[PDB]
């Protein structure tokens, strides 16, 4: 369709599969092969993403150009990468992925919304669509076009260390919060076929759901552990989401580390080919986990060949590898060489992830757009993380006894109030983990109000504001206090290292609550991940409120506080009473919660 030097694949009025199957069969085995390899920033380099035709970049948790890097900064660097993939004999751009989970939070200065357990607790979808769609927006701004989300695991086991990247013990919430998804990429067309990949263009990004399948059942809740349920009670409880996110077009699937009922997911071919691709006619990419390959062996990487072929058989199609670029290409052009992995699954794999880019629109747009730089940490969407925050806190007490004057909404005005503890002027601590670093971080991290901060500017000016981190009974009793605010509960983590058996939080906070509350009357903000071992600090409470991790945007805490908004959400999770009930989840025969699932105390607006 027109000039002599007429190339199909690169003809933007041509249907998509058109365009895919005429430029992969022009491709070269180490051409095809290079778009199934993922590969870390901190690896890449023109020589690297030119000479192996790689298809994709990441960074990974802090994978970052420099602290405090300007959203112009990163697509500078993104630029720099796609230029080099560009000059390939092909020029198929590069996707960059990244894990922007709760806002864009790699990026300094990016809106950090809360985790997903408190976005759970608002039970408001449209609310998580405009996350996606804000967060698209400061995606963009860094010039990266895929992110790694949703989450859409069912924690079963708060001992988890990613129970906070779950919506809810209950599957249903999580569904409900597909809506994630066309925030993300944009609505799908009327007419639109579940399974296929959509992003509306330039201005939305790729998502991933993951991570496939029952990463949330793993036993004692040890991360990427074994998963040991009935296929009934798989289907029942951690397969629903997978198929609202076909309906809506998600474009891409990660796969779990975890196994189920023994068999390693990222070799699990029954699920990945036989349910995830066949039955549920998923025609984007699948991308294995960071390293997931190596983990299938024990000890992981002790096997690499067999890792490779395991997971290209089983039927992923992109690997995260995301270091050893050189090893993985050499080992998978062997085996094809060698008969054991047909051209056809290779095919395939190509197929998936060319549909998913042209599909995007990245062959029109490969390269960042600079004026979208300035939607990064935009105020719009600060407010949008201050709504969700606000819909996110759960009040699990507000008055010691029933005939106490309940101590919520508190007064602006007052002669002096306190507002004490760990986590009442710690933004890292109110982010949580994946916030800059990939285990967050304490203190200033970025741009945002902490919870002191949000007093300080809500209060009337006539109302003196002490801070005490951690002030003994004394200080307390003598200094004249309204009443006090104090916010204490978990250090940021991530992964692994949040796993928790106990699920008690630091000291010192109880202790700091009890010297507070023992004074003046106190409303406790407890900032957590999960329910946590909870009896103590109620019971020297006046007020306790489950704030989970709300982002960047404290004055959310404040607003239901002193009461410019009503408390409206709700437990998504079972608060047990101790964790030797582990696992107890909402529906199970011997139900003895603290707080059941659903339960949150309301007020009205002042
Ligand atoms: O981020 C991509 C997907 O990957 C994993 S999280 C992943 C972190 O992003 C990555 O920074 C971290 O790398 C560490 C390795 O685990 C360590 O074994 C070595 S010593 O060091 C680096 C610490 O720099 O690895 C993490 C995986 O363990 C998630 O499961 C996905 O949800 C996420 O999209
Ligand atoms: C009361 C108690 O023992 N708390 C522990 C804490 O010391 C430890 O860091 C964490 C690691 O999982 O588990 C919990
Ligand atoms: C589960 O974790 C245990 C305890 O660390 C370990 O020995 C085992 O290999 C893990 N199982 C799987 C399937 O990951
Ligand atoms: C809050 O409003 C509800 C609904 O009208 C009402 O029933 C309740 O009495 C109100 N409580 C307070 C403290 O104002």
């Amino acid at each position: 369709h027109h000039a002599a030097d007429y190339v199909l694949y690169k003809d933007a009025t041509k249907p998509v599969e058109d365009r895919v199957a005429d430029l992969l069969g022009r491709m070269t085995l180490a051409e095809k092969i290079g778009q199934m390899t993922q590969i870390e920033r901190l690896v890449a380099t023109p020589d690297v993403l030119r000479d192996n035709f790689i298809g994709s970049l990441l960074s990974g948790g802090g994978s970052v150009p420099r602290k405090g890097a300007t959203a112009k900064e990163w697509q500078d660097m993104v630029d720099g990468f796609q230029k080099a993939c560009m000059s390939t004999r092909l020029g198929i751009p590069m996707i960059y992925g990244i894990d922007a989970v709760h806002g864009q939070n790699n990026v300094y200065g990016a809106t950090i919304f809360p985790h997903n357990v408190g976005l759970g607790a608002t039970r408001d979808p449209y609310l998580v669509k405009r996350i996606g769609e804000a967060t698209a927006l400061e995606v963009r701004a860094t010039g990266i076009q895929y992110a790694f989300a949703p989450c859409i695991a069912v924690c079963r086991d708060p001992r988890w260390g990613r129970c906070y990247e779950s919506y809810s013990e209950d599957r249903r919430i999580v569904q409900s919060m597909t809506e994630l998804i066309p925030g993300l990429q944009g609505d799908v067309p009327k007419d639109f076929t579940s399974g296929m990949p959509f992003v509306a263009g330039k201005n939305k990004v790729a998502a991933c759901a993951k991570h496939f399948v029952g990463d949330g059942g793993t036993v004692d809740g040890i991360n990427e552990n074994n998963t040991i349920i009935n296929r009934e009670g798989l289907m029942n409880i951690h397969m629903p989401a997978y198929k609202n996110a076909m309906d809506k077009g998600v474009s891409t699937v990660m796969i779990s580390y975890s196994s189920w009922n023994g068999v390693k997911m990222h070799a699990n071919q029954d699920l990945v080919t036989g349910y995830l691709k066949d039955t549920l006619k998923f025609k984007g990419f699948v991308i294995s986990d960071w390293e997931g390959i190596d983990r299938i062996t024990t000890p992981a990487g002790s096997d690499y060949s067999y890792s490779v072929k395991a997971s290209i058989l089983a039927g992923l199609d992109m690997i995260m590898v995301p270091n050893k670029y050189q090893q993985f290409i050499s080992i998978l052009t062997g085996h094809v060489n060698g008969g054991v992995i047909p051209m056809s699954r290779i095919d395939d794999a190509v197929t998936r992830i060319l549909r998913v880019k042209f599909t995007m629109g990245l062959f029109e747009n490969p390269y960042a757009d600079p004026a979208m730089a300035e939607q990064l940490g935009k105020q719009e969407h600060r407010d949008l993380a201050r709504e969700a925050a606000r819909k996110s806190l759960v009040l699990l007490k507000n008055g010691k006894t029933s005939t106490d004057a309940p101590l919520l909404p508190l007064p602006k005005k007052a002669p002096k109030i306190l507002v004490a503890g760990s986590h009442a002027d710690n933004l890292g601590y109110q982010c949580g983990g994946w916030t800059i670093e990939f285990q967050g971080d304490t203190g200033r991290t970025t741009v945002g109000t902490t919870i002191l901060e949000a007093v300080k500017a809500a209060v009337d000016p006539s109302t003196v504001v002490v801070f005490a981190e951690n002030p003994d009974a004394e200080f307390v009793k003598s200094g004249g206090f309204s009443y006090a605010i104090v916010a204490v509960g978990e250090h940021p983590y991530t992964e692994t290292k949040g796993d928790n058996l106990n699920l008690t939080i630091p000291e010192p906070g109880l202790s700091t609550v009890q010297a507070v509350c023992g004074g003046v009357r106190c409303a406790t903000v407890l900032i957590s991940g999960r329910p946590v071992v909870v009896q103590p600090l109620l019971a020297a409470s006046d007020a306790l409120v489950a704030a989970w991790l709300p982002g960047s945007e404290g004055q959310g805490v404040t607003d239901a506080l002193f009461g410019d908004f009503g408390f409206t959400g709700r437990l998504p999770r079972t608060w047990f009473k101790s964790v030797d009930q582990l696992p107890m989840n909402v529906g199970d025969a011997h139900y003895d919660p603290l707080f059941r699932l659903g339960y949150g105390l309301t007020t009205n607006a002042t």
